């Protein structure tokens, strides 16, 4: 199998075993400058050259054995960047190693990085930098085999201005005054667990920390530290549960970093330092499933890794499956089923958005000539979860299936695998139930578009109240509007309010008078919970309420989580009254946006 997203030599030719990164962060030039020393191991005889991935990097020189060697940058291939061929001065035989030290500088427009001016931060006095390498942006930081089929260890030394803090996806190895420049500090990092390069991460800013667990500090700007320490207090209890499900946590520390609002994702499971959106700071811990998700990647994704992005569902399906077991052990099995059924609803939404014949609704996808950022959706998460939940029910329940999950993690730890590796092992583990497994419509589940061929069984206990109320609103006539009342919500959790809105939004538009009555009785405008507010504002805009336009524009621009920003801009563009202001607002903000978000919103808006 080929990694169609990488231009570098494949793992069948050579493999990077280690990276030693020494670099310096320059906020005036918006550059990372330094050297990347790659220890590469040949997999064949007579290896005299190799190719690495790069994207908008300037190469100063390549040094092998103290001497500068020949190298060439090829033509750029759009989102994949430019291949970099390096001439080896010695021909390598099988399993021989060499160290290649590349001197590089990043472009200020690096798609892996967002550079924030002080005005874009909470404190307003210091700038800020953060990276996002998944899926294929590590090449926009440093030259590498930018494929998850290769795993390497790394150590890093990072020079920054002394009033700023640097963190990486690794164990902190101390800080010292920069010897060459007195005003800069050097932060050291060591990652002894082999990782794919998409898990390399860097942040630099005016960061403070608070300890919330024996192996967990929360990091953020001072303005958010207190709120963050409260919101994520459950982290250690989730880690303990995750260890019961997946086996030992091998990474040492589990720190959390709360990023600026422009962070594009809800979470990123960078090893030793999960990144999360500040839109999780709801004030009541109600969005902690995101933490459970990122914790679970410490097994499914970071330890057992998809060999190419075509098999991304392995990473996300299993992680959602573990996530929902963590929340089930914390809050009960009825809650696990509630979240599982909500996930099916999100799968319905994604299939409707793409269309039921669209190739991105397949579980195993073909990313040939497809930018992974453009294909990204909830399909791998929720179709993958649905497959595992269906299998759980088919094979005798959660205790039995969790036994498989732990064996799977143990079998493929530190490796990169394909859907066939997973399925072959499922059949090996469940030897005594092969007849049961052969009842699965594997072709449909793995390779057909649209909704899965069978829907799992879901407990309805907590969902029933959401259905009742959404149906009341969907079918309401004029003589029902006065009977709605704030008491309709008295026995609904925030999770049930969110699912009520999700169910109602599936049937939007509602009549405008109905939405106005909904605000009158429920005061959803006052809710700051980002998930609820998102769905509420989508419902209002899709239902043509002009008063919601400024609220939706504000939410779309004051944070940058793509889950929220992209649909809010798309809804505003589809509403005739807000279309021009949506486009103008995007044009005015795009220079200050995260580069990937700016690209995707521009595509969405057809600018
Ligand atoms: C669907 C085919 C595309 C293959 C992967 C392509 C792009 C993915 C790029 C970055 C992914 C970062 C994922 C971090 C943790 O699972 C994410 C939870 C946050 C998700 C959200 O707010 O929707
Ligand atoms: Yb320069
Ligand atoms: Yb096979
Ligand atoms: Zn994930």
């Amino acid at each position: 199998i080929v990694d169609t997203c990488s231009l570098a030599s494949p793992a069948s030719v050579c493999r990077t075993k280690h990276l030693h990164l020494r670099c310096s962060v320059d906020f005036t030039r918006r550059t990372l400058t330094g050297t990347a020393a790659l220890t590469v191991q040949s997999q064949e005889d007579n290896l005299r050259s190799l190719v690495l991935d790069t994207k908008d990097l300037t190469i100063e020189k390549v040094v092998i054995n103290g001497q500068e060697v020949k190298y060439a940058l090829g033509e750029r291939q759009s989102y994949k960047g430019s291949p970099m061929e390096i001439s080896l001065p010695i021909a390598l035989s099988k399993n021989q190693e060499i160290v290649i030290e590349i001197s590089f500088e990043t472009s200020p427009k690096s798609s892996a990085l967002q550079w924030l001016t002080p005005e874009q931060t909470s404190g307003k006095e210091h700038p800020y930098l953060f990276s996002q390498c998944q899926a294929i942006h590590c090449r926009a930081i440093l030259p590498c085999q930018d494929t998850p089929s290769v795993k390497l260890t790394y150590t890093a030394e990072v020079s920054v201005p002394k009033e700023l803090v640097a963190l990486m996806s690794a164990i902190r190895d101390g800080e010292t005054p920069d010897p060459e420049d007195p005003s800069r500090k050097i932060y050291k990092f060591i990652q002894k667990v082999p990782i794919p390069c998409y898990l390399i991460a860097l942040v630099v800013g005016a960061l403070e920390s608070r300890q919330i667990g024996p192996r967990t500090l929360v990091w953020s700007e001072k303005e958010q530290v207190e709120k963050s320490a409260y919101e994520f207090s459950e982290t250690e209890s989730m880690l303990k549960i995750a260890e019961d499900l997946g086996g030992p946590y091998v990474w040492g520390q589990y720190d959390l970093l709360v990023l600026p609002p422009s962070f594009p994702y809800g979470g990123m499971a960078n090893p030793c330092l999960t990144f999360v959106t500040p839109t999780l700071l709801a004030g009541d811990k109600s969005l902690s499933n995101v933490i459970a998700h990122e914790i679970s990647h410490s097994w499914t994704g970071n330890l057992v890794t998809n060999k190419t992005w075509d098999h991304f569902w392995l990473n996300e399906g299993h992680t959602v499956y573990l996530e929902r077991h963590i929340c089930g052990r914390l809050f009960g099995e009825k809650f696990r089923h509630f979240n599982a059924l909500g996930g099916w609803g999100e799968l319905q939404n994604s299939v409707k958005t793409f269309g039921e014949t669209h190739p991105f609704t397949k579980l195993v996808v073909d990313l040939t000539d497809i930018d992974p950022d453009v294909a990204y959706s909830s399909v791998p998460y929720e179709k993958g979860f649905a497959l595992l939940f269906y299998l759980e029910q088919l094979l005798g329940g959660p205790e039995i299936f969790l036994g498989f999950l732990k064996a799977y993690v143990e079998k493929f730890s530190y490796k990169s695998i394909t859907t066939d590796d997973w399925k072959d092992f499922l059949y090996s583990y469940f030897k005594d139930k092969v007849d049961v497994l052969n009842q699965v419509d594997w072709n449909a589940w793995l390779y057909s578009p649209g909704l899965p061929p069978i829907k799992p069984n879901y407990d309805m206990t907590l969902t029933n109240a959401c259905i009742a109320l959404s149906q009341r609103w969907i079918t309401a006539k004029e003589d029902d509007l006065n009977s709605f009342n704030a008491t309709d919500l008295k026995d609904l959790s925030s999770h049930q309010l969110n699912e009520f809105l999700a169910q109602t939004l599936q049937r939007a538009p509602l009549p405008l008078g109905h939405i106005k009555r909904m605000q009158e009785v429920y005061n959803f405008n006052a809710i700051n919970n980002s998930e609820i507010r998102f769905r509420w504002l989508r419902l209002c805009i899709q239902s043509k309420w002009e008063d919601a336009i400024p609220l939706a524009l504000k939410m779309a621009t004051e944070q940058g989580r793509m889950k929220f920003t992209r649909p809010l801009f798309k809804d505003l563009a589809a509403f005739d009254k807000s279309h021009d202001q949506a486009v103008r607002t995007y044009q005015e903000h795009k220079a200050s946006m995260h580069p990937v978000t700016a690209m995707l919103v521009g595509k969405d808006l057809k600018v």
